[PDB]
This record gives structure tokens, C-alpha cells and sequence, in this order.
């Protein structure tokens, strides 16, 4: 069997750094660090869990969890349609002191949107005034031991957070208190601090992927420069000299896998002949110039038309091109990957506005010249709309030479915002 793949998401300074740190900490089959992820051996949770698994009723049928931190976007890196290959669940992290923040509220709509399962750690509870913290302890034995003023203030911020929840329309529960998983969000208090609340975690996130989500799938979760590229390996297996086709910038990329390479434990990586699902893994070959951040990885075997999968693997990016005003009269959108992008796609045609050119990664001159031509043609929309992209100096100095605007965004609404504002400043 496989292990399920949860990927951890928040907002900058959420605690999710931290979170995932005290969830690796170990005694020591032992938690491994991997490309771009760790994995959890099923012992290392049952160890983890026991404290709220006492009776040993719960039923462990997975051989582990492999979990990957993905601060900003990369949780949604390839297409919508392919989402589980990627995350087969998610942990968001939200801040109790505070409650919801913007990029929390946007990762909420993306994680919707995909259809993503995920729980919500609502972390720092250690924060609460007078809490008495009993160090890895599930909650609820935790707080039962609280006293009086910290249990109406934990209520208090719960039921605040529910309201937050609410509006961005998620019904959401604390998890015990949760009934049903197709009907409510669940909340585990946790902290990163003292450990509290992670076996609760745990435990849930492995009864949720068994009770609920009981051919090769890879995926470009990175892309590092030579140029080697961070692979999450969902199903299946890669060997080392196998011959792979991605999705490339300027067309699809074919090459051979070099080496299979994970950090040592000395070298710096240990490679491998072969390696299963799940695993993050360092692939080397030659020629990854270009590669593209959520593209999916396919092998090429004895019975398979190279040419057929360079087309297959290369069609997200394409059926994201082709999604263009068929009156050329629209603004240039580009993002980092094509998850992001396909969002980006999504959210600018349901505010009505129209794109006229789609671009992918780092925003360069060609891109900035694409978008130039608009200029010509109707200038209101020679803008560009960046989601989560590096803008090259040289781009810029060019966009700002030849009165190209370009609005850069972590943010999806804030691109919107930034147009609204372009175009009645141009009917101003
Ligand atoms: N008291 C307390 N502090 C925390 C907790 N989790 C994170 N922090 C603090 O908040 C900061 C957040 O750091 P980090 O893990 O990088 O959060 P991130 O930016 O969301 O990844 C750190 O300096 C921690 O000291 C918690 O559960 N309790
Ligand atoms: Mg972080």
C-alpha cells in the first residue's frame, strides 16, 4: 500500500514553521527528511497518537504519512483536476490570538475551489492567559485540566473563529464536538509551543485519509538550478536512467533520469537505483531548463509513444494558454505555476475581465512586449496581473519606459483591486 500526502498551509507567522518542527521531534523505523518532505513511519505516529489512541481501539491500515510544508502557494501547484496527486489532504494553520487573515481566507477559497480536504489547526493555545500546559498532551485532557478563566476564553476565541469561518462560508466545529466530516470543517487546538493538541492532529488527519480516501503519479513540486528538479512521487514508481517528459516553457522537455537523489544522513545526497511513493525526491538530468512548477512527470516505457505523452504532459500548459479573449482585447495575466495560474484564470473570468495573453514563471521582457502590443491595439488593458511571480529588473525597467503597468500580487483579490483602480483612473 501507499502512504497518504498531507500538505501543511498558513499564513506567514501562523506558527506552521514551528508546528511541523514539534511534530517531527523524535526519541529515535524513523521520521526520515526528504526532498521537500518528511515522512512518518506508522510507528512514529502510533507513538505520536497514543496518548488519545489509550484504549487501542483505533485502527492504524496505513503504512505512513508523508507530509510537506508548503508555505504560500505550493499546495496548489499542478491543475485543479489532479489536486489529490499532489495533497491528499491539507492542515491550515490558523493563529487562535488573532483569528483569520487575508492569505489564510485566500488559501481557504483555493482549498474550496479544489476540492481539498483539510482541518484547521487553530494553533498558539499555550497563548491563553493562565494556561497550565502538560507537554504533548491531547487536548482535551489538556484543557479539561484548565481552569475556569482559560476554558471561557479558549469559548470566547472559538466561537469568534467559528464566526470568521462562517462568513468565507465554512460551518466549522472542534473536532470532538464534530459529528460529521462532510458537513463541518474540524478545529484541533494545538500548540507548536508545548505540543499540545498534535496527537489529536495526527490521529485525525490519519482516520480522515482512511475512512474517507481508502499507474505513476509525480508531480514538479520545484524547480532548482545545474538545473535538478523537487519531485513529489504520489504512485508508482521512477528508476534512475528512466526516460521522463515534463512541461517546459518553450515546449514539452524529454531527458533521462541521471540520478535519484535524497539527503545523506559524508556526501551531501545518497542516490538510489529506485524509488516508491511516496517520497519527495532530487532528480538530475541533463536539459531541465525550463521545467514547469506542477507539471506532472511521465515515463516513457518500451510500449509508449514519446511523442503522444510530450503532447499529454504539455496540454495543462496549453489548455491554460488557449484560455484567451477571442477579440485579442484583453490584458496579459502570468503566474508561477499552473495551479496558480489556473486560478488566476478562474477568478479574472468570473470578475468579467478579459485576458488577452498568459504567460508562465518569472515575468521577462518577451512577456512585458507581448503585453506592449496591447498598447497599440487598446491600451487600457496593456496591464499585466501578476499572482505569486518574480519580475525581472529588465522587464520592469521596460514595462516602465514604454507605459506597460505591471501589478505584482500574493493575493489574488488585490489583482483585481489594482485593475479596478487602473481603469477608473483611466476613465478618470
Ligand atoms: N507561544 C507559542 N508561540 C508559537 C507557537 N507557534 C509558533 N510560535 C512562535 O511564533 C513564531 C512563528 O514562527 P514560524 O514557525 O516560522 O511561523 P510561520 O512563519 O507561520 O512559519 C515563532 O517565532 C514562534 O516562536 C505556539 O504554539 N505557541
Ligand atoms: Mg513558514
Amino acid at each position: 500500500l501507499r502512504s497518504p500526502i498531507c500538505c501543511i498551509l498558513g499564513h506567514v507567522d501562523t506558527g506552521k514553521t514551528k508546528l511541523l518542527d514539534k511534530i517531527r521531534q523524535t526519541n529515535v523505523g524513523g521520521i526520515t527528511q526528504q526532498i521537500g518532505a518528511t515522512y512518518f513511519p506508522v510507528e512514529a505516529i502510533k507513538q505520536k497518537t497514543a496518548v488519545v489512541n489509550k484504549d487501542g481501539k483505533f485502527e492504524f491500515k496505513v503504512p505512513g504519512l508523508l507530509i510537506i510544508d508548503t508555505p504560500g502557494h505550493e499546495s496548489f501547484s499542478n491543475l485543479r483536476s489532479r489536486g489529490s496527486s499532489l495533497c491528499n489532504i491539507a492542515i491550515l494553520v490558523v493563529d487562535i490570538m488573532h483569528g483569520l487573515e487575508p492569505q489564510t481566507i485566500e488559501s481557504l477559497r483555493l482549498l474550496r475551489e479544489r476540492k481539498t480536504p483539510f482541518v484547521v489547526a487553530l494553533n498558539k493555545i499555550d497563548r491563553l492567559y493562565g494556561w497550565k500546559k502538560i507537554e504533548n498532551n491531547g487536548f482535551r485532557e489538556s484543557f479539561a485540566l484548565q481552569n475556569k478563566a482559560v476554558q471561557n476564553e479558549f469559548r470566547n476565541r472559538l466561537d469568534q473563529v467559528k464566526l470568521q469561518f462562517a462568513e468565507q462560508g465554512f460551518n466549522s466545529e472542534l473536532f470532538y464536538e464534530n459529528k460529521n466530516f462532510a458537513r463541518y470543517v474540524s478545529l484541533v487546538p494545538t500548540s507548536a509551543h508545548t505540543g499540545e493538541g498534535i496527537p489529536d492532529m495526527l490521529k485525525l488527519i490519519v482516520q480522515l485519509c482512511q475512512e474517507r480516501m481508502a499507474e505513476l503519479q509525480a508531480t514538479v513540486l520545484e524547480v532548482k538550478a545545474g538545473v535538478t528538479i523537487d519531485v513529489i512521487l504520489s504512485n508508482g514508481i521512477l528508476r534512475e536512467g528512466d526516460r521522463i517528459v515534463l512541461c517546459g516553457l518553450e515546449g514539452p522537455i524529454k531527458t533521462n533520469i541521471r540520478a535519484l537523489l535524497t539527503p545523506a544522513p559524508k556526501g551531501q545526497y545518497i542516490h538510489h537505483k529506485e524509488v516508491k511513493a511516496a517520497q519527495g525526491v532530487k532528480i538530475s538530468a541533463p536539459g531541465l531548463e525550463g521545467a514547469i512548477a506542477g507539471s506532472r512527470l511521465l515515463v516513457v516505457g518500451p510500449d509508449d509513444d514519446e511523442e503522444e505523452l510530450e503532447e499529454e504532459v504539455e496540454s495543462d500548459l496549453q489548455s491554460l494558454f488557449s484560455r484567451v479573449e477571442k477579440t485579442g482585447k484583453g490584458v496579459s495575466v502570468q503566474a508561477s505555476t499552473l495551479g496558480s495560474l489556473e486560478a488566476l484564470l478562474d477568478f479574472l473570468k468570473d470578475c468579467k475581465i478579459p485576458v488577452a495573453n498568459v504567460g508562465i514563471g518569472p515575468v521577462y521582457k518577451r512577456d512585458v512586449m507581448q503585453c506592449g502590443i496591447m498598447l497599440e491595439k487598446a491600451p487600457d488593458y496593456a496591464v499585466m496581473l501578476c499572482f505569486d511571480v518574480k519580475v525581472d529588473k529588465e522587464a520592469q525597467q521596460y514595462a516602465d519606459e514604454n507605459g506597460i503597468k505591471i501589478f505584482t500580487a500574493d493575493i489574488i483579490y488585490h489583482l483585481f483591486d489594482q485593475f479596478t483602480k487602473h481603469m477608473q483612473e483611466q476613465l478618470e
